[PDB]
C-alpha cells in the first residue's frame, strides 16, 4: 500500500539516542522503584506462571535501552509507545494496592515530566498515550493528525486541527512560522453564533460582573441561546381520564423551550463550561401554567478559570435568565433540584473523574444561595419551597400544580391513580423551588432557532458519546466545544433571509453596519462605515 510524503523529518538513530536517552535514563535513577523494571519479567523468578498469559508483549527498560542503542526506533513515538507498554503491563497485571503498581506510577509520574519538553523540543505535541473511556475488554484510542510538511505526528486533540474548519490539511505551527504565514482564523467561533436578545443580556451581566471584579486569569464569557422551538405537552392518561374528559384542565400545555450554553475563552480557545434547558409557558397558556418558566436542567463542566469565580457567574446567568424572563412577563419560576442519577451525565458527555456531583442537601443550599442573591438585587421578589406555597393559598385538587414536561409530579399523579398523595408530596419539599417574581401579553422578540442536536438533551449525549467529545478534561473539553460548535455553525436546521432594516425589503447586495448586531441598509439609500455583503 502506497501514498506519497517527500519533505518529511526523519531522525537518524544518534540524535534519538542523544535526545529521548536523558528520559530513560530519568527512570533507571528511579531507585528501588526501577528495580522490577530493569529486566524482562522471569515468571520462573516470581512464581506467577499466569504471567505470559495475561501480558500479551512485555516490555522493560533494559530491552528499550537495546532497541535505543541499536537504532530500532525511527521515529520517537516508537519508543514512547514502548514505555507506556511497560508501565500498562504492571499497572494491568499487579493489584492497585501491591507494591509494583505504585513503582510504576512513580515511574510513570517521572516519565511525564519529562517526555513532554524532550518531545515538544523534537516537534511534537507531548509524549502521551492517551485512550479514550470505556463505554457500555478494549479502549478506543485518541487520534493522529500528520503535518503535510514535517510528516510528525501528533495528537489531533493536543493540536486542535480539524479537516472541516482547515480543509487543505493540518500543518504543523512551526512549519508555519518557516511559512511565514500564521493559521488562517477559526470562523466557528462562540462568539460567532447567532446572537439573541436572551443569550446578550446573560453575557452581557456576567462580563461586567466579571470586571468589576478584577482577575487576571479570567477570560470572555460568550452565551449564546442555541436552540428554542415550540413544543407542547400532553397530560398523562391517569389524570387523562379524570381531568381532560371533564373539561377541568386543557389536554395539553404549549411551551417554548430553549437551550443556551456558556463559554469562556481559556488559551485562547472556547471551552464550554456551561449549559441549561428551560421551558416557558406564557400568556395565552391555561391554568395552572399560565406566565410559569422552569430550569428543566443543568449542567456545568468545572474547568473555569479562576475556580473562585465559577459558582459566581453560574449564579448571575441563573439570575440573569430571572431578570430576563421577569421583564418579559413572566410571573413565576420553578426549580427542581435534584441532583444527577450515579451513571448519568446530564448534557455534557463525560464530566471530570474529580468533579464532585453534589448531594441533594448541598444542592439545595446552592439554589437557596442563588436565590438569595436574586432578591438581594431586586430582581426576586420571594420564593418558598413547594409545600409551603401550596398550602399557603390552599389548593386541594391535583390540577392546581403546574404540569411541566419531564418533571416529577405528572408521573407521581400518574403513579397514584392505579393505587395519601399530600403525604408523597410533603417527603420531597425542599428539592421543588417556587420563585416568585413579580398585565399585557408576553411577546419573545427572539426568533426560534430550530437545531435537532439540541432540541432536548438526548441527541447531543448521543453524539458525544459516538464521537467521543468527553468533557473530562480542559484539553479534551477544549476538542469537545472545537467540535460542538462545528456542529452547530454547519449543521444546524436554520437557514437566514436578508432584509434592510429601513425599507423592510429582503436584500441580496447591501451595506452592512461596522459595529451594530445585525444591520444591513440597502444599497438604495446611517452613521456607520458600511462595507458590502451578500
Ligand atoms: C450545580 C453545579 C452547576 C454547581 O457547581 P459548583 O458551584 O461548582 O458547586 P458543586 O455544588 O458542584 O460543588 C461545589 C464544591 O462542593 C464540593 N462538593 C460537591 N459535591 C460534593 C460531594 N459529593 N462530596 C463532597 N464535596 C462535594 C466540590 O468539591 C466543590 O468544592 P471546591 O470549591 O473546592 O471545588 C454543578 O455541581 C453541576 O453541574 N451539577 C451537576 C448536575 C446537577 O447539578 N444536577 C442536575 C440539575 S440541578
Ligand atoms: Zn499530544
Ligand atoms: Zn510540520
Ligand atoms: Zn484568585
Ligand atoms: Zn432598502
Amino acid at each position: 500500500m502506497g501514498s506519497s510524503q517527500p519533505r518529511k523529518k526523519i531522525f537518524k538513530p544518534e540524535e534519538l539516542r542523544q535526545a529521548l536517552m536523558p528520559t530513560l535514563e530519568a527512570l533507571y535513577r528511579q531507585d528501588p522503584e526501577s528495580l522490577p523494571f530493569r529486566q524482562p519479567v522471569d515468571p520462573q523468578l516470581l512464581g506467577i506462571p499466569d504471567y505470559f498469559d495475561i501480558v500479551k508483549n512485555p516490555m522493560d527498560l533494559s530491552t528499550i535501552k537495546r532497541k535505543l542503542d541499536t537504532g530500532q526506533y525511527q521515529e520517537p513515538w516508537q519508543y514512547v509507545d514502548d514505555v507506556w507498554l511497560m508501565f500498562n503491563n504492571a499497572w494491568l497485571y499487579n493489584r492497585k494496592t501491591s507494591r509494583v503498581y505504585k513503582f510504576c506510577s512513580k515511574l510513570a509520574e517521572v516519565f511525564e515530566q519529562e517526555i513532554d519538553p524532550v518531545m515538544q523540543s523534537l516537534g511534537y505535541c507531548c509524549g502521551r498515550k492517551y485512550e479514550f473511556s470505556p463505554q457500555t475488554d478494549t479502549l478506543d484510542p485518541e487520534p493522529f493528525v500528520d503535518c503535510k510538511e514535517c510528516g510528525r505526528k501528533m495528537h489531533q486533540i493536543c493540536v486542535l486541527h480539524y479537516d472541516i474548519i482547515w480543509p487543505s490539511g493540518f500543518v504543523c505551527d512551526n512549519c508555519l512560522k518557516k511559512t511565514g504565514r500564521p493559521r488562517k482564523e477559526n470562523k466557528f467561533s462562540a462568539k460567532r453564533l447567532q446572537t439573541t436578545r436572551l443569550g446578550n443580556h446573560l453575557e452581557d451581566r456576567v462580563n461586567k460582573f466579571l470586571r468589576r471584579q478584577n482577575h487576571p486569569e479570567a477570560g470572555e464569557v460568550f452565551v449564546r441561546v442555541v436552540a428554542s422551538s415550540d413544543k407542547t405537552v400532553e397530560v398523562k392518561p391517569g389524570m387523562k381520564s379524570r381531568f381532560v374528559d371533564s373539561g377541568e384542565m386543557s389536554e395539553s400545555f404549549p411551551y417554548r423551550t430553549k437551550a443556551l450554553f456558556a463559554f469562556e475563552e481559556i488559551d485562547g480557545v472556547d471551552v464550554c463550561f456551561f449549559g441549561m434547558h428551560v421551558q416557558e409557558y406564557g400568556s395565552d397558556c391555561p391554568p395552572p401554567n399560565t406566565r410559569r418558566v422552569y430550569i428543566s436542567y443543568l449542567d456545568s463542566i468545572h474547568f473555569f478559570r479562576p475556580r473562585c469565580l465559577r459558582t459566581a457567574v453560574y449564579h448571575e446567568i441563573l439570575i440573569g435568565y430571572l431578570e430576563y424572563v421577569k421583564k418579559l412577563g413572566y410571573v413565576t419560576g420553578h426549580i427542581w433540584a435534584c441532583p444527577p442519577s450515579e451513571g448519568d451525565d446530564n448534557i455534557f458527555h463525560c464530566h471530570p473523574p474529580d468533579q464532585k456531583i453534589p448531594k441533594p442537601k448541598r444542592l439545595q443550599e446552592w439554589y437557596k444561595k442563588m436565590l438569595d442573591k436574586a432578591f438581594a438585587e431586586r430582581i426576586i421578589n420571594d420564593y418558598k419551597d413547594i409545600f409551603k406555597q401550596a398550602n399557603e393559598d390552599r389548593l386541594t385538587s391535583a390540577k392546581e400544580l403546574p404540569y411541566f414536561e419531564g418533571d416529577f409530579w405528572p408521573n407521581v399523579l400518574e403513579e397514584s391513580i392505579k393505587e395519601k398523595l399530600y403525604a408523597t408530596m410533603e417527603k420531597h419539599k425542599e428539592v421543588f423551588f417556587v420563585i416568585h417574581l413579580h398585565q399585557p401579553p408576553i411577546v419573545d422578540p427572539d426568533p426560534l432557532l430550530s437545531c435537532d442536536l439540541m432540541d432536548g438533551r438526548d441527541a447531543f449525549l448521543t453524539l458525544a458519546r459516538d464521537k467521543h467529545w468527553e468533557f473530562s478534561s480542559l484539553r479534551r473539553s477544549k476538542w469537545s466545544t472545537l467540535c460542538m460548535l462545528v456542529e452547530l455553525h454547519t449543521q444546524g436546521q436554520d437557514r437566514f433571509v436578508y432584509t434592510c432594516n429601513e425599507c423592510k425589503h429582503h436584500v441580496e447586495t447591501r451595506w452592512h453596519c461596522t459595529v451594530c448586531e445585525d444591520y444591513d441598509l440597502c444599497i438604495n439609500c446611517h452613521t456607520h462605515k458600511m462595507v458590502k455583503w451578500g
